[PDB]
């Protein structure tokens, strides 16, 4: 819980400082920069591609033995349309490259890709925890729930402090932290 508190402060600092603007967009290295920023000094494995296997619910995330190879192909996916970007996010979630903190880091990664390509980001504060988690769990089979949920909650006000900071708080709530 104290880990989350410091991590939340790191997420706030990432945007306050403008360091968010220095992150490589839509790449594996980019995701690793985010993870390192959020969790450096908190998880030993911050920024590091996992070597163990993990699952959640009935889903086993990409096998560690071919995770690196998968990430190579995932980062090459196109980013021109909303549908392409969500598909790319869905595959990066399936990769789930870190032992922990995949959700918070990859959502920031998603916003960067959406901002670069569509000049929008997700207004996370209005995205229900229940609906978001259900949609993610379904996304490997069908991303319809996710597309429906996120498309309704896009905003072109991408630097607004309230959207940014209330979104960081909801993002952290998705994995347990109030």
């Amino acid at each position: 819980k104290s880990i989350d508190e410091q991590s939340l402060h790191n997420a706030r600092r990432l945007f306050e400082s403008g360091d968010i603007d220095r992150i490589e967009v839509g790449t594996t290295a980019g995701l690793q920069q985010i993870h390192r920023y959020l969790f450096g000094g908190l998880y030993d494995f911050a920024g590091q591609i996992r070597e163990d296997n993990i699952s959640k619910g009935g889903f086993r995330f990409a096998n560690a033995m071919y995770l690196k190879e998968a990430l190579v192909k995932i980062e090459q996916m196109p980013e021109r349309t909303f549908e392409e970007i969500i598909a790319k996010y869905v595959e990066m979630n399936i990769a789930h490259p870190f032992l922990e903190g995949n959700g918070r880091s990859t959502r920031i990664w998603l916003d960067l890709v959406l901002k670069k390509n569509l000049k929008k980001v997700v207004n996370w504060q209005n995205v229900s925890k229940t609906l978001y988690l259900q949609a993610m769990e379904r996304s490997p089979v069908n991303d319809l729930e996710l597309r429906f949920l996120l498309k309704d909650n896009l905003t072109d006000d991408v630097d607004n402090r309230e959207i940014i900071f209330k979104g960081i708080e909801q993002s952290y709530y998705y994995e347990g932290y109030e």
